DNA sequence: AGGACCC
DNA sequence: TGGGGTCCT
């Protein structure tokens, strides 16, 4: 029972995006800009320096000639990672999406079958497509080792595939589980792939230098761990399990560490279409109010139209605030209710409106002046 | 309703 | 002053 994973990683997606639609743009370097914020850049602009989550001035100053373009709405580059989902549906049905530009897909099956179709004649034909983790040498006589080779050849169709049928390019890895799977996608980029045989698992897994680079430690567990004296993958490995527990509850620290020694049985989960849509906006606090009004229409007339083109329907809606001041309180508030029935199914806009309205007001102190940095509204909840 | 994680 | 998502408590 041991598994075939691909995980599918598209190289500097929007980026991507915006160099399809104008190719004007394939060779000056270039960035997508957020506010005041370059989300992601191309791969002229990294050679430059320009970083992820640079601001838009230091990015300037690091490469003046940077042609920039908005990203803010993001339809265009959601519709494009659902082209993508879907096509690597076509291959295994069980897709798993994380953010707009990575798949996870279980390819243990299509191994097998693609296995029974040949004699043992051509079972040392069998060869690798890409990279090879840390240069490990096969053996074609370990099912393990055959069954990942197919692996990397079902990768291969998958890139050639997204490439003639989408324009995208992208990295992928192929190993035994999603951790695994994961880490390795990226050694070799961009647009490679590489697979991992087993014995080289240990030697990816001290590869990595901050534990904040496993998949399921994030800014909170780091920092607490950091604070525990832990620091290397190693340090994670060794720890007291039972104070660990202690420090972060059976749950936390008892998958982490799983995750320490590379070992990860969680499933491929089947995405589908999503479970929520929202809208957002982002300002210096840039409202206080009544604008409120005008700005939460502007989120709802977008949304209205992406529920509406999915044709399911939500049951519930949520609307989302952000407060004033500063590196403190910077967590957010949100109020939600069901949507009432004589509205789920024009003029939908005015009660609406007003449903998000009152949900505000239970926010906010419409009296004593208020401090909004962030609108948001979520549609969920539906069948 | 908030909090953790992911891109 | 990114703009989205997922699942758990
Ligand atoms: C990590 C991250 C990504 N994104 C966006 C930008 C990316 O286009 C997309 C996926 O990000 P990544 O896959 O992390 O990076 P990338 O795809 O932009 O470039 P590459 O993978 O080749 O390094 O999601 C954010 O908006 N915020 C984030 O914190
Ligand atoms: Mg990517
Ligand atoms: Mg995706
Ligand atoms: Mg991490
Ligand atoms: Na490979």
């Amino acid at each position: 029972s041991s598994r075939v994973i691909v995980h599918v990683d598209l190289d500097c997606f929007y980026a991507q995006v915006e160099m399809i639609s104008n190719p004007e743009l394939k060779d000056k370097p270039l960035g997508v800009q957020q506010k005041y914020l370059v989300v992601t850049c191309n791969y002229e602009a990294r050679k430059l320096g320009v970083k992820k989550l640079m601001n838009v001035r230091d990015a300037k100053e690091k490469c003046p000639q940077l042609v920039l373009v908005n990203g803010e709405d993001l339809t265009r580059y959601r519709e494009m990672s659902y082209k993508v989902t879907e096509l690597l549906e076509e291959f295994s049905p069980v897709v798993e999406r994380l953010g707009f530009d990575e798949n996870f897909v279980d390819l243990t099956e299509m191994v097998e079958k693609r296995l029974q179709q040949l004699q043992s004649d051509e079972l040392s034909a069998v060869t690798v497509s890409g990279h090879v983790y840390n240069n490990q040498s096969i053996n074609l006589l370990d099912v393990l080792h055959i069954r990942l080779l197919v692996g990397s050849q079902i990768a291969a169709e998958m890139r050639e595939a997204m490439y003639n049928q989408l324009g995208l390019t992208g990295c992928a890895g192929v190993a035994s589980n999603k951790l695994l799977a994961k880490l390795v996608s990226g050694v070799f980029k961009p647009n490679q792939q590489t697979v991992l045989l087993p014995e080289s698992c240990q030697h990816l897994i001290h590869s990595l230098n901050h534990i904040k680079e496993i998949p399921g430690i994030g800014y909170k567990t780091a920092k607490c761990l950091e604070a525990l004296g832990i620091n290397s993958v190693r340090d994670l490995q060794t720890f007291s399990p039972k104070i660990l527990e202690k420090e972060l509850g059976i749950s936390v620290a008892q998958r982490i560490q799983k995750l320490s020694f590379g070992e990860d049985n969680s499933p491929v989960i089947l995405s589908g279409p999503p479970q929520s849509f929202s809208e957002e906006d982002s300002f210096k606090k840039c409202s206080s109010e009544v604008e409120a009004k005008n700005k939460i229409e502007e989120l709802l007339a977008s949304l209205l139209n992406r529920v509406c083109q999915d044709g399911r329907k939500p049951h519930t809606v949520r609307l989302i605030i952000r407060r004033y001041s500063s590196e403190k309180h910077y967590g957010r508030e949100s109020r939600q209710c069901p949507i009432p029935s004589h509205v789920i199914q024009y003029d939908v806009m005015t009660p609406m409106v007003d449903i998000l309205m009152k949900l505000f007001r239970n926010m906010v102190n419409v009296k004593m002046p208020f401090h909004l940095t962030l609108l948001s509204v979520c549609f969920c909840n539906l069948k």
